[PDB]
């Protein structure tokens, strides 16, 4: 029993973190192999003709009390490719992979290549993330482990307005409809993550909570009209057919329990919480919920 | 900007996860130096845990008995004892990963990280609480026992709990590394119930001083309280008291924003009158006590927003 939200071992991660200062700026870098990744904004705009200023000397790369020496530079997108004379000997079975909004993953978070602590989160629709950040931040990364292959996802970039954060994926392209640079930028109007709700209603049920059950069930087009009025992401097709397994194991039915979250979300919980909480969670993944609920190892 | 309920990172930790079988039983076992530590319990049957003796059933084990395995490296056992509810099982290896550590007993409304593992492999890692009616609201299935919880201030790593049981309510219960409980509990399988638990006052005061740092003062008022009216407030509302050592505690916070505890205490026995009224704090609309002082000072920035 328990439902908590829970991050992948970071200690594939942590042996991959070091730190990057060029000039005056200092931040986070991701050692793999004999590469050193980073947000190009390190330099700092017209990227090409400040690179093009800079020899690989300038680039001062610490890993632990170690100085790697910088033998070559490239550009990717919005990351910057540092060769080092050194391969990482703590290198992990790795893969870079681009997230959909929806898809949760872990962040360590970084300050002078030295990791302070990790969490969970999601990527929003809106495509920034609820993080928790400090300056220095730049180049924490977001991952997700598939048996014993590290899955890259997410490197930090900015803090918006709003106090969210927008990054991009390991190749350099953004999430969102954001640039790497000081300019008016603000996230768009957010919405709940639906399949994930439901998920979450799953969990519930499996650690005995079915107060907010009923005899009802829903049609899928009378869902999305109710969910659409609510800032509820579109429930699709797909959706249902991920939720299977957890309609299967618990005996209802994903519009029957769509049926649930129409009552919840017109009528509120009346002073009661699920698993904990006075709000409808939306980061829990129906595949977070299985692996939690089942204990899968890395 | 941002708050998350934020783990240490579990690396030097997970270096240090083995599995211990013992006849049927499988486990979860920490190795540090030449000494594997996990739950007695594991010498037990199901029969057993009624009322077993643990001094009767480990004078009949020998060191080959116990199964340890690292990775996919059998560990021979050379030596065997137990200290309160641990069993330490002295092995031919040191462990190479072993960090800079030590034991530590931690008191109710302290926080710690927690790795959650099955057969010796880490699945997860969280923070939480050691509530004040000593259990922890954990997230295990069976096969977790042996799990630790730990904090990771600086470089050494301070172990402070190891998983032993499931309550009725499901709530968790477990020692120090010492093999102490926390708790009226014992690692028996006979009628155990956690005590009526209550909020712990001192970190949602923190947790508050955490949201005027990021830029929320919604929830502020104009009046402020004595000690003891608070806690007779407090109180009503299934509280732990507010000491002075709690107070002075959150002298930093207090100084850092501008706020004297007092006030914030004000502030708080308002909140528990009238509720939210559809707002949140921090991205929360239940009051949070499961960070504390130390946790928001390290989290938060230096300068209030
Ligand atoms: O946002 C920036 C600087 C920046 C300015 C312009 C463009 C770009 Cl890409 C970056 N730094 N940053 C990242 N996470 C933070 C968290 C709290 C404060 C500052 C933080
Ligand atoms: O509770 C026990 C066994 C046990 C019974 C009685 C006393 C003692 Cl010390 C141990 N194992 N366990 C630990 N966390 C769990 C979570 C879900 C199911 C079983 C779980
Ligand atoms: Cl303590």
């Amino acid at each position: 029993s328990g439902f908590r939200k829970m991050a992948f071992p970071s200690g594939k991660v942590e042996g991959c973190m070091v730190q990057v200062t060029c000039g005056t700026t200092t931040l986070n870098g991701l050692w793999l192999d004999d590469v050193v990744y980073c947000p190009r904004h390190v330099i700092c705009p017209n990227y090409e003709d400040l690179l093009i200023r800079k020899s690989n000397h300038n680039f001062l790369v610490q890993a632990g009390n170690v100085q790697l020496r910088v033998i070559g530079h490239s550009m990717q997108n919005c990351v910057l490719k540092l060769k080092v004379d050194t391969a990482n000997p703590k290198t992990p079975k790795y893969k870079f992979v681009r997230i959909q909004p929806g898809q949760t993953f872990s962040v360590l978070a970084c300050y002078n290549g030295s990791p302070s602590g990790v969490y969970q989160c999601a990527m929003r629709p809106n495509f920034t993330i609820k993080g928790s950040f400090l300056n220095g931040s730049c180049g924490s990364v977001g991952f997700n482990i598939d048996y014993d292959c590290v899955s890259f996802c997410y490197m930090h970039h900015m803090e918006l307005p709003t106090g969210v954060h927008a990054g991009t994926d390991l190749e350099g392209n953004f999430y969102g409809p954001f640039v790497d640079r000081q300019t008016a930028q603000a996230a768009g109007t957010d919405t709940t993550i639906t399949v994930n709700v439901l998920a979450w209603l799953y969990a519930a049920v499996i650690n005995g909570d079915r107060w907010f059950l009923n005899r009802f069930t829903t049609t899928l087009n009378d869902f999305n009209l109710v969910a659409m009025k609510y800032n509820y992401e579109p429930l699709t097709q797909d959706h249902v057919d991920i939720l299977g397994p957890l309609s299967a194991q618990t005996g209802i039915a994903v519009l029957d329990m769509c049926a649930s979250l129409k009552e919840l979300l017109q009528n509120g919980m009346n002073g009661r919480t699920i698993l904990g909480s006075a709000l409808l969670e939306d980061e829990f993944t129906p595949f977070d919920v299985v692996r939690q609920c089942s204990g899968v190892t890395f």
